[PDB]
């Protein structure tokens, strides 16, 4: 599954609708505190669509547990992420990974 762990707290009204785009900061870890990407190094929010399929499950399911203004860390087991294949080059076979999200803005 996917673990949700609050950094810094939301509104606690305002949380993501499918079809909704989520605009998020974030830096992904594998579970040695390794970081593989970050959008905070871009200096640019990624943007994503609620419910069309284009993030990882662990993201939809995660990120929609999450209000305007939250910071989180997402702890995502392999089958609800990458899985046996993982991300060529990237990310391992089987790995869990762990997302350091700030939901920033809904559009
Ligand atoms: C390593 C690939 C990269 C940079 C997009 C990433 O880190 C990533 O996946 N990221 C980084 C932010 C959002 C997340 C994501 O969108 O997951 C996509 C993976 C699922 C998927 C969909 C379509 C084709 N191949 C894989």
């Amino acid at each position: 599954g996917v673990q949700v762990e609050t950094i810094s707290p939301g509104d606690g009204r305002t949380f993501p609708k499918r079809g909704q785009t989520c605009v998020v900061h974030y830096t992904g870890m594998l579970e040695d505190g390794k970081k593989f990407d970050s959008s905070r190094d871009r200096n640019k929010p990624f943007k994503f669509m609620l419910g069309k399929q284009e993030v990882i499950r662990g993201w939809e399911e995660g990120v929609a547990q999450m209000s305007v203004g939250q910071r989180a860390k997402l702890t995502i087991s392999p089958d609800y992420a990458y899985g046996a294949t993982g991300h060529p080059g990237i990310i391992p076979p089987h790995a869990t990974l762990v997302f350091d999200v700030e939901l920033l803005k809904l559009e």
